[PDB]
């Protein structure tokens, strides 16, 4: 997250750390069995971590859990990022505390103008490179359709919306990506992509999870 601000430990209670040796992703606890993440964060071999603050500190109130499962997106594009979730099921339920706890799926899609909070342990510089160790945070309104398309001719799909701020500044960035855009407290976003971090004219790209909620739901009941 550049131009962010540090959240505060456990604020962010559904906000998890995929981990293969070393953080690479985020993602977002729907309930005490699923989380839901980037499709091009995919890797075998992931163990979520939960109730993390800092991902290189054991501070106490963690739940390590492997995943068993991994489903990728069934019309996830790599290439164009179209359809960019996954969902992860845990080898064991999480318990469930005041420090890790679910998200709700949205009923309806989020609309143009509504500030989101959006989190994780990415990159926080625009140009060149540093990595938190403690959650970042960052409020960021959801742009117009018109404006999205704009931005990145020929790349969005109905799948996307922007976020973020055209001025550059502000934005989610690498290391960011499966993490949570959270809406009116509902989970409405998943960090996807973007032309760099925070640059001008070129905002945030963020998979449109009101469009999965019958896939994540159907998922979740048969696996
Ligand atoms: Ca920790």
């Amino acid at each position: 997250i550049v131009g962010g601000y540090t959240c505060g430990a456990n604020t962010v209670p559904y906000q998890v750390s995929l981990n293969s040796g070393y953080h690479f992703c985020g993602g977002s606890l729907i309930n005490s069995q699923w989380v839901v993440s980037a499709a091009h964060c995919y890797k075998s071999g992931i163990q979520v971590r939960l109730g993390e603050d800092n991902i290189n500190v054991v501070e106490g109130n963690e739940q390590f859990i492997s995943a068993s499962k991994s489903i990728v997106h069934p019309s996830y594009n790599s290439n164009t990022l179209n359809n960019d979730i996954m969902l992860i099921k845990l080898k064991s339920a999480a318990s469930l505390n005041s420090r890790v706890a679910s998200i709700s799926l949205p009923t309806s899609c989020a609309s143009a103008g509504t500030q989101c909070l959006i989190s994780g342990w990415g990159n926080t510089k625009s140009s060149g490179t540093s990595y938190p160790d403690v959650l970042k945070c960052l409020k960021a309104p959801i742009l117009s359709d018109s404006s999205c398309k704009s931005a990145y001719p020929g790349q969005i799909t109905s799948n996307m919306f922007c976020a973020g701020y055209l001025e550059g500044g502000k934005d989610s960035c690498q290391g960011d990506s499966g993490g949570p855009v959270v809406c009116s407290g509902k989970l409405q976003g998943i960090v996807s992509w973007g032309s760099g971090c925070a640059q001008k004219n070129k905002p945030g790209v963020y998979t449109k999870v009101c469009n999965y909620v019958s896939w994540i739901k159907q998922t979740i009941a048969s696996n």
